[PDB]
């Protein structure tokens, strides 16, 4: 909600309180999304100041407060800063920002990350260019310097992040994306390559000294209709765990497909149908193994712009004999969202 | 403070900075409330949107930021989300909300939780239905569907919470409350029963497979006078620790009494007199043992609605030979509160 | 940004998102400030209510959210409450506040804590009276009860803080400061002494049962010019670590000097030149050893009151043969700040 706007500076303080619950049989250990209370809340700010006609500065921070922990020792479980960056936009020259933000490849995966509760399975966090990462400098150009309506691109420089964990670490890398949007249609290509750290390399699964990820996307967004499709692949970048051996590392190779179809009724009901499948290839020891594979049926109902509720149903296609131990049960999510 | 209100959506951003200090002799280990700096702050939001004349959506999140930790390793000690839920209210049909909220039995104990700094000893956190708990779905009806002025009730469904700790865990359960308020008078009955988890059962103290708690309350609230009284009992629900043996679990049985009397002077001074006593019965090994037993004398002075200060004095009646090791010394709290 | 102001209560919600990066050769282990992403954000509130013409209540809380952590286990690294206190100001009698706040000696060191990114090396946290500490009651008088324009003083009572760490602990103590400001000129004297805890005393480095710190400051602040100088000393108060032996404790004695010179161009560029040197004396085993020693060249450019960017360059004068293992390499910080 825009709580401030004077002297060319507008601050938008936003947040949401999400009562959420997952239903999966068993202890949800073998299900797709787990089971039980998953209530959480968000608080963030978006600032933007007009330094003059052509120049605009801006910043953004968003935090995630888990609402399903006790007031005991576990209170902070899952709490984190999702985004934190500052930047400048200049006329038709482009924008530049630095901090914790979205890797460029997500310019592609963003297409199908529209399910009510699940979806976007491939957009992992602290996983190079696919989701939110720390220390990224991103330059974005829109309408090709104002010369070509609808043609945008971006280049991104990822700074090395040597964390205590191979999963949350990365070496230096560069990525870019080019997208074009013409009247309801949108197409995108995104790609990035980076150095893997010593620790990532010391891992049991995955072999290389460079991590790659690229995805293409296609969408039709108009007339209350939303259809979107993504296809991407990766090399030594996707994190995987052998539940049997308790081994971990990265998939040597993966091929990922994501399809989504939705319709927004004028009365507020937005049904959703989706399909996701991500399969790993050449996993040292297993061979080919599915990591994600399901159908999604779900719906969201918007009471207005501040209140909504939804049910998300995952019809897990993963089979019980999956070699990595990936869960095979279904999961149903019911949620009620207040937001401002 | 209501920082936003447009298009039927009002957001109230609230908070407080509490400079606080406890005075108890010794290392406060044997005193009632401990000793030293207890400064803290709160930040939360309350949102409410009018979806139409009869239907209102709302949400709320409140966080506790300890102000007595260092900027070192201990910085987060005591930090937690107190509340986090979203819900809908419909005409005279009732309200429904889900998330981390107050168990129904607190509809009763709320009566005497009015002391300046202490009090409300029996309203424990993550302790079934008495205080704040996670994953509760609560339905509330007011004025009996609009047919009976002053007659309200609630039913609450507690979802199983299997935490790493027996103290912060719970199985499924249901609770309800009925209250009636007629001109300054208010009376309430609240009750809830739930399943105890494997871990709670694996504990040394307390024996059963079901946890119960019920409390009744009576109050006179008018003419600057506030008198309130609670009486409740519990079975295998109250957490207790043998300080000698370092054993823990739940009291097989407890009988709890709470009395409070206060007066609000027109100039801002609100003196307080209270009495609390909670005794455990059949504790495996000890027999009967008091857990809480004191008199309270204290006062609050309101400079206005945003600023206040108070002194809370606990005249601990617990004796030095208390079998569980419960402290016997007094404690004095002085605080200065700014809030918005 | 003042987001609220009605009925004599104004709330100022403020914050900033800082995209930040350090450049130092090697793994920054041997450099002055380290190396890599240092992005962070702040959120805080400042409230002030007019209880009547002479009496004002107020409160303040400020939090630090690191933006360079992952969403994994390390998410909370560096997160902390910087300030949290409430207080009252009365006519010309003075103000009083309690909570986590700035020790009195910082009334002096504040003079030279003006560098773009570094500087203020001696103003440590949870280190008695020099930086932010918990549980301090502070009385401040301005203009000597209104009788002497420009003559102010303060007295501060530090409550014992017995933490799990010798570095973040302290016993009781008192401190004061007197400053005088006449037309662009400002001079200050600050001093405080306190008890060291058992644990601080059980440390390998530093010998005494009392901690002292005093600093004087002098400044010329006018006509776009800012020159400031500090000199202070300490006994058993400055925390130091022998990187070789991995030993720790406090410097028996230190002499600290800080000089700063800056100029604010009308177009927004504020160049900075500074010099800092802190040397420890009588360190058990080493003798005399520099702890901090460098020149600083840096600049900040203000686009407006909400947006800025800067480069801070430390020309480390510490030499590679420094006995404690203090780093000798340079560090360069580049940052882009959005704030409201
Ligand atoms: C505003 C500071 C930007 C700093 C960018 C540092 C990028 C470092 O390595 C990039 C490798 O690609
Ligand atoms: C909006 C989602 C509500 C989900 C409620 C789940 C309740 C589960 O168990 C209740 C047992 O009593
Ligand atoms: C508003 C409460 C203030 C409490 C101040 C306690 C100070 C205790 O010791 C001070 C030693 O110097």
């Amino acid at each position: 909600a825009e709580i401030y706007n004077k002297d060319g500076n507008k601050v938008d303080l936003y947040g949401k309180a999400v009562g959420l619950h997952y239903f999966s049989k068993g202890n949800g250990e073998n299900s797709y999304g787990g089971n039980g209370d998953m209530t959480y809340a968000r608080l963030g700010f978006k600032g933007e100041t007009q330094i003059n006609s052509d120049l605009t500065g801006y910043g953004q921070w968003e935090y995630n407060f888990q609402g399903n922990n006790s007031e005991g020792a576990d209170a902070q479980t899952g709490n984190k800063t999702c985004l934190a960056f500052a930047g400048l936009k200049y006329a038709d020259v482009g924008s530049f920002d630095y901090g914790r933000n979205y890797g460029v490849v997500y310019d592609a995966l963003g297409y199908t990350d529209m399910l009510p509760e699940f979806g976007g399975d491939t957009a992992y966090s602290d996983d190079f260019f696919v989701g939110r990462v720390g220390g990224v400098a991103t330059y974005r150009n829109s309408n090709f310097f104002g010369l070509v309506d609808g043609l945008n691109f971006a280049v991104q420089y990822l700074g090395k992040n040597e964390r205590d964990t191979a999963r949350r670490s990365n070496g230096d890398g560069v990525g870019g994306s080019i997208s074009y949007e013409y009247e309801g249609f949108g197409i995108v290509g995104a790609y990035g390559a980076a150095d893997r750290t010593n620790l990532q390399e010391a891992q049991p699964l995955g072999n290389g000294k460079k991590a790659e990820q690229w995805a293409t996307g296609l969408k039709y967004d108009a007339n209350n209709i939303y259809l979107a499709a993504n296809y991407g692949e990766t090399r030594n970048a996707t994190p995987i765990t052998n539940k049997f051996t308790n081994t971990s590392g990265f998939a040597n190779k993966t091929q990922d497909v994501l399809l989504v179809a939705q319709y927004q009724f004028d009365f507020g009901l937005r049904p959703s149908i989706a399909y996701t499948k991500s399969k790993a290839k050449d996993v040292e020891g297993i061979g080919d193994v599915d990591l994600v594979n399901y159908f999604e049926v779900g719906a969201t109902y918007y009471f207005n712009k501040n209140m909504s509720t939804y049910v998300d149903y995952i019809i897990n296609q993963i089979d019980s004999d999956n070699k990595l131990g990936v869960g095979s049960d279904d999961t149903v999510a019911v949620g009620i969202v207040y937001q401002f």
